[PDB]
Parts: structure tokens; C-alpha cells; sequence
């Protein structure tokens, strides 16, 4: 806990996943991803910066089918987060997208998908 | 015997009801009138049920106010009580901050035409 005389802080790290790992790493992960299971998508689901009455998520990364649609997922992270009724969230897909729970992630994959192949989504409850 | 001729108005957004030369030219005379002024598009959301149509598309805006103002002017043109939420879409589905500088979100996301175009939707649609 001290070390050479230096008192070491030991929190722990709440990285985006994007800031933990290279353009170059990223870019490769997701190559190897699409060749296993070309029938899914990489989705990286994260916490909104600014969020304060929502809990971190325990687990980020989700291999979604093609077909599903944003309802599925939705009710995937309503599950993880284990959230109550009176308490609304809305999730974003990319930089500040809204997009419709109707819309196929497929569609979603192709036209909102990051420079490094994965598809990035944060979820927050308003403002 | 002839025909049956029907006239209904237009709910066609704004940029289908308008030439793009006739936008062109509408925020080329509004920003030598009002160069400290925004030319703002808000219009309903295409699939929106919940929230009602405004009587006014076009919103003149100082430059120097946050999204928040905005948000605020349509709340109140809406009469929104405090149990109906709703957001405020830049382009067709970009959310961004209420501390947000209309200014900014202007020279970012404005239209070829000048003008920079908003809908607003209800968390249902």
C-alpha cells in the first residue's frame, strides 16, 4: 500500500471499452469475431459518462444475432440491470443515436457501426 | 357524372413543401436581417401519435442560448405537464445535451439550406 515512500491509490478502473484498447486491437477482435459467427453482431453496451441513478453494467459485451431486433436487446439489458418498473431508460446507440426498438440490429450494424467494427451503445435514464 | 376532386392540407415536412432554392434564399435574407439569429426547423417526429402538431415550424433563435432554451420554448408551445416527457432530435435522430450551445449544434449540424432542422418525439414512438 506504500512504496518507496509513495502512498498507492487502488481504485478500480472504469474504462470505456474503447480507451482500454487500441484501434489496431480493437479492429483485429472484431475481424476474428465476424469470422467465427458471421451471423452475429459485436455490441459493446456501456453506461452512459454522466449517469448517476443507474448501475453499472457487470458485463459489457454481447454477441448479438442478426435478426434480433432493438426490443430484444433492450429487454436483455432491462434483465442484466435488473432495474424497477418506475425507474425509465432509454438506450443510444453510436454517438447520441435514438433509433426505433423496431429497426433489425442488422440494419442498426451497418449504418451505425464505429470505425473499429463494433457497435457501441450506452444506456441512461434522462437529460 | 365527373369527378370527385378532394383538397386536403399538406402534412408533408417542411422541406417537401418548400423548394430548396426558396429555403436557400429564406436564410439568406434572415441571417443579413438577424445575423445573430438561428434559423431552426421543428417539426414532429414522422411517426409520432402522442404529441399534437405545433402551428409554427420555424423558429428564429438567439445564438447565444443553450439547447435547453429550446427545449423549454416547445415544452411550453406543446403544454406539456411535468408527467409527459419528450426529446428533441437534431437532424433525424442525434440527441444531445440540453447545455448543449445552439451555436454549435448550428455549425455542426445545420442543412445545406441554412436552416438546421429538429423533430421532437415522445419516449413511446
Amino acid at each position: 500500500d506504500e512504496v518507496d515512500g509513495w502512498l498507492i491509490i487502488d481504485m478500480p478502473s472504469d474504462r470505456p471499452f474503447k480507451q482500454r484498447r487500441s484501434f489496431a486491437d480493437r479492429c483485429k477482435e472484431v475481424q476474428q469475431i465476424r469470422d467465427q459467427h458471421p451471423s452475429k453482431i459485436p455490441v459493446i453496451i456501456e453506461r452512459y459518462k454522466g449517469e448517476k441513478q443507474l448501475p453499472v453494467l457487470d458485463k459489457t459485451k454481447f454477441l448479438v444475432p442478426d435478426h434480433v431486433n432493438m426490443s430484444e436487446l433492450v429487454k436483455i439489458i432491462r434483465r442484466r440491470l435488473q432495474l424497477n418498473p418506475t425507474q425509465a431508460f432509454f438506450l443510444l446507440v453510436n454517438q447520441h443515436s435514438m433509433v426505433s426498438v423496431s429497426t433489425p440490429i442488422a440494419d442498426i450494424y451497418e449504418q451505425e457501426k464505429d470505425e473499429d467494427g463494433f457497435l457501441y451503445m450506452v444506456y441512461a435514464s434522462q437529460e
